[PDB]
């Protein structure tokens, strides 16, 4: 059978089609973000008036099925059909991970605590260098945009694409958006940690990562963190919303990141997303929600999404602990 | 004949408590506001540490229940019990009225289309005159705030009891909340249309006052206005949130205003909103939604509750609407 | 023949050069904006590296002189040079002109007095449309950002290059930022005014537009068939050509060739009441040319007011003349 | 006997009263925050029309005579009376301190480095305790308005009446006035230093202190101070002082209102110092307006508001020195 360790339902049947149109998908009650779900469409609306406009009748037709009740089994009464996914086992279970849009401060010039630089889009040969050698010092000074009082802080920004850059004067936040990267491969670093027996491969998680810097000298971290020869370079957007490869604001578990060779931006998925505690352990169950592809990832190929959680700490505990699995169906509309 | 017109309901029988325990309330679905709700319960929690504080308990219960998928019928495993109000008529029916946040421009000097002063609390003897008198100059011009564009956007400001005041210069938005009001009784506007035999008696609206104000000369608004002896002074708050008379950030749709005697402050409340279209007639249909009384009113009285719709002219559009009915259940601990 | 009603000078005799080095500046005495100027600097420090690296000298320079005073008389002993400008009458009268960032309310849908819509940038082939075209609906309607109340308020936003999007439901104002215009020379609208004879400044011609009805005021507005196109910045800082947030009357617009941007330059802006007119005076000012203009070719400066009705009032009215000095090192 | 190493001069002559009518000021130079002084005058404007309506006579003069230049030859042409202070010594001479706004990251709830509380306006008999009580929990924790990620930051914010509380988490800054103080008397942290014998005083040099020392040996010194102040959250509002003006960077100061009320116009020769406070010999020319109080601010003393954030910190814990000063008024 399929343990349920990290969250694997089998209460659908057998359906191995990579669009299992199913006649009503397997739930209780209407969806938990229904009025959420509005206003991340209404932001598609007016930041890709084009996207909206493909997926207008998509969108208008599962706005009365929420309206009026909700129940997955009141879909088909207007037209809607669910098309299941195989996800990765093919019975029925779609992976499920995580990641926010964090909060760090900074100043415009090194003082104190903030020692640690964050950089925009170098040149093309600027972009060849290694996260290890742009620490030593291999981009121009002319190409900071801000200190931070953390590397930990930095490298987390740096995995989740984008952050806001809180400068503690007064100005508001800058959105320092994902403008481009370098020339090196993804490495994982929690990876890291199990390679020379640090932290537990069972406890693996976010917490785990800073818990362990702060347990470690800045030498040790540093080291641990230039194990990753990718980095990434942001573009500041002056208090903007949170915009993804789609360039469209996302709204916090609303919207997803996706393989848009798979799942297309733009794309509606109603998902039961396996709950967990502030553990992050799998107490056993689910929840519903519609959401849409608005963003992409470089680990996120397949059968494989990233719920965007939203801004701030609590957003980020409720991130770090997804790599869980689930099933979703590809909302659609009959012609 | 048992009136369904408005937005009555009758199927959950007559309730002689003026609240009745209900096991599993008569919902259509899930809470679409658990954004909303969670947002409401952290606004209270850090503006009012008190409130909060005697609350906790269900606030931490409902968000709990919420994060369970939001399953109206599970709630009992949580503790949380459902206490459903006997309604106006005693069949589970109260009156849902609304109100919102206008945002009036204006200047601090009088210049063109802006002559219409927003004043401030003046002293005891000041506060005597009456809302014709100050139109014609009874208060002295120390006590202006701001000069607006409009003399029907104060009075609606006037009756919402708040709103927030754009310079147009680029400042922030200041926030006039509710300072006082004048020794005279309030008295409605719609009423005196409806008598005079400019509108219709069905046919009235807030939307019917604002085109009446636009289709009719300065000198025959001000006229009708000033059939409302009150006024009301507000005072700036400097681009604060939206409090009440709790003193609460009041988040859209997930706060209404109560009569404190019957309904106190602090009160979670689950409820069935009649839906409505741009034109504010009843389709038929509800909406489920979870609100914290956390403001009051003058006409809000016994079994009635007024909506905080939102900031801005959507918000203002849909609360100018509701004179409707629909279910409601205040959620409560064991008994 | 030998007038002064527009600040023009003469106490100083012919400059028989573009820029002439001076040691104690004809100007009055203390700056006033000398706080404002510091908050110009760093705007340039964070903004554009580049160009606060080729400029840190100068900028440092006139950092001592305003630190201790801010004498005229005496610059010398901070190290910096006074070159003074010349102008179209080679008496130092720089032409100086005005330009603000209009707040305009509008909504992302129509409804009501909301109809006239605001364009972002749209592909080659549909830039070719002309403004009385654009009006008819020569684009596509996912090309537009917003619908305003007013067409007169666009067509002045046009004229600015940018301008705040309050939406007026709470949400921030979305900075418009100058994204690109259409293939179409830019045509004066005090030109037509003069062709009929019917009126003069941005604020005379204001007036006009609530004299006149709207099928009069748009067909005047269709003279100019330049259109410009935006694009949301999202709550930015008011930018011009050089990237960096401009500075109420503590920047100015200019000519590239002749006064690159990141030069320093101190300046006798001519002083107007509310009419617009001439009182006499002047007043001392520094000012970092960070933006470029159309019109703005050879001796001549387009002072940014800076935000609102208020800086949008004050702008209309300037088109005199000042003489302004290029702050530089001592070598 | 004269002293000059504090800014102090003998070039104005012995006072034989506070104030005096003097024809020609005894300072060279113009006002160079002319800007942030016509800045001062709007917000008077606006948020006190009520001063304004009945200061506006000083303002229209030192106005015309602005923007007729400026030059302190000609301040008679437009109607200023000016008048020469005293200060500390009868030459002129008055105690120029200061006093800037903070700004502390802190959150609503305590975690991690952030466990220091900041508490607001507590009933009668709870502001009796003294700041060593409140840090051990005399007041109850409803009073607590955030927790801060240091005790120092929340002592000089204490000291400087208000600050701006930084959240970290989008929302604006939220601006806690100055709402009450305790039942106990000030004691200045420099006094104990000094006669400790651990200064080179300097409101600065402390925040070194702190961050040399730990939380235990902060605490112990802070606790020297038995006064405590209780805050009011405005929510991103101005810097308001006691007129409930917002105030301007180094265009206002804090006075004693029974010699120098509210809205008093004042030219003043602001002795200048560098990045170590040390007294270079020079000064500098600045227009300001009474617009705030203070509880050691008495008599002939000022409390130049820097302004907002470290920079304006660094700049007003130097200031103890001496500068003249002529109150602007109109002529009869
Ligand atoms: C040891 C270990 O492995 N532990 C595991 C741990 O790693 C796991 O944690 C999670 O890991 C995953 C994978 O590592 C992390 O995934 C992140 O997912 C986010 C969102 O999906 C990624 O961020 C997005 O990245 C894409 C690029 O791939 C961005 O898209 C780009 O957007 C820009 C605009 O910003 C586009 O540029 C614009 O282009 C237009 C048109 O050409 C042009 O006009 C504009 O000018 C231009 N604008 C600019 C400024 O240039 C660009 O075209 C587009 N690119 C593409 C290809 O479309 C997108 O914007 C990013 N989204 C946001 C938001 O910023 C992120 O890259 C990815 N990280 C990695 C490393 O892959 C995840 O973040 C992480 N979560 C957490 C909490 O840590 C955990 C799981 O919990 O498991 C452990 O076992
Ligand atoms: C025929 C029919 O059915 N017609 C329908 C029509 O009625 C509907 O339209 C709606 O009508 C209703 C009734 O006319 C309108 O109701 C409005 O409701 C709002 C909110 O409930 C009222 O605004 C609140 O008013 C209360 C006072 O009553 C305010 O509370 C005060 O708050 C201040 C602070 O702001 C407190 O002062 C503070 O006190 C503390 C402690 O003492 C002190 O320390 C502070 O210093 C002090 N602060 C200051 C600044 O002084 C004060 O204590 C407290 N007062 C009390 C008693 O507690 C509260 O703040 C207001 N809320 C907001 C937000 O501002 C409003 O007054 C009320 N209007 C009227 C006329 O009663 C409703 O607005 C209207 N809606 C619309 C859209 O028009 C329509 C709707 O569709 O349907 C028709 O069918
Ligand atoms: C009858 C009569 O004549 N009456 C008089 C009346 O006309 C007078 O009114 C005044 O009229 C004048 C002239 O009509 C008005 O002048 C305006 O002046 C402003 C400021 O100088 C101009 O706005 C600037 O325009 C420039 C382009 O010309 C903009 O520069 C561009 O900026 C963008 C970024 O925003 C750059 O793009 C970026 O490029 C980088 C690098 O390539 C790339 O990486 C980025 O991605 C890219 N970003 C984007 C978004 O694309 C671009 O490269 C650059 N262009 C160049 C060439 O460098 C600049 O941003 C604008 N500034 C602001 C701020 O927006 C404006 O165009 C100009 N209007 C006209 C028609 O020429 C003046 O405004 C007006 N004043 C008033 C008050 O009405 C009155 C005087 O009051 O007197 C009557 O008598
Ligand atoms: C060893 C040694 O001596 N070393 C030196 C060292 O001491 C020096 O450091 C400096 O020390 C001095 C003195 O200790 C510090 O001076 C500070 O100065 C500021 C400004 O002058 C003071 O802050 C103001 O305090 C007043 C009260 O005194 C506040 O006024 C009150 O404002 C509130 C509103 O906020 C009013 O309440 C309102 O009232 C109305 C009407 O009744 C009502 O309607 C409202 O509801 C109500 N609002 C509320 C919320 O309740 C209230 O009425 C009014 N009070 C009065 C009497 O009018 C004012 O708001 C404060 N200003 C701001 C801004 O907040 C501060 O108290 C004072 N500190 C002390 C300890 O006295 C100075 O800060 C310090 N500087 C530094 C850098 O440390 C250094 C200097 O270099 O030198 C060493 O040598």
């Amino acid at each position: 059978s399929k343990p349920t360790d990290r969250g694997q339902q089998y209460k659908d049947g057998k359906f191995t089609q990579p669009f299992s149109l199913v006649n009503q998908p397997d739930a209780v009650g209407a969806p938990i973000n229904a009025g959420d779900f509005a206003e991340q469409i209404n932001h598609i609306r007016n930041s890709s008036p084009r996207l909206y406009g493909n997926q207008s009748n998509v969108y208008n037709a599962v706005q009365e099925w929420l309206r009026a009740g909700g129940d997955t089994r009141n879909m088909r009464q207007f037209g809607i059909d669910a098309w299941q996914m195989e996800g990765a086992d093919n019975y029925g279970n779609v992976q499920f991970t995580g990641y926010y849009t964090p909060v760090i401060q900074a100043r415009h010039t090194r003082q104190g605590e903030f020692q640690y630089p964050i950089y925009r889009m170098p040149p093309k040969r600027g972009r060849l260098s290694s996260r290890a050698e742009i620490y030593a010092g291999a981009l121009s000074d002319k190409y900071i945009l801000a200190y931070s009082n953390s590397l930990m802080d930095n490298f987390i920004m740096d995995v989740q694409g984008s952050g806001y850059i809180d400068f503690g004067d007064g100005s508001p936040l800058n959105f320092f958006s994902y403008a481009g990267k370098n020339g090196h491969a993804y490495r994982s670093i929690g990876k890291v940690l199990i390679d020379r027996g640090e932290v537990k491969k069972e406890d693996m998680s976010m917490q785990a990562i800073r818990h362990w810097g702060e347990t470690h000298s800045e030498a040790e971290v540093r080291e641990l963190l230039e194990q990753n020869p990718s980095f990434v370079f942001f573009k500041p957007q002056s208090f903007a919303p949170v915009k993804g490869a789609s360039a469209v604001p996302l709204v916090g578990r609303a919207s997803v990141a996706s393989d848009r060779s798979i799942i297309p931006p733009g794309t509606t998925l109603i998902a039961e997303v396996p709950l967990l505690d502030n553990n992050g352990k799998f107490n056993g169950q689910y929840e519903l929600r519609l959401m849409v592809a608005l963003d992409v990832g470089g680990a996120i190929k397949g059968q494989h999404f990233a719920i965007y959680q939203g801004i701030g700490p609590e957003a980020g505990h409720r991130a770090g602990w997804y790599n869980h699995y689930g099933r979703v169906w590809v909302l659609k509309t009959a012609p």
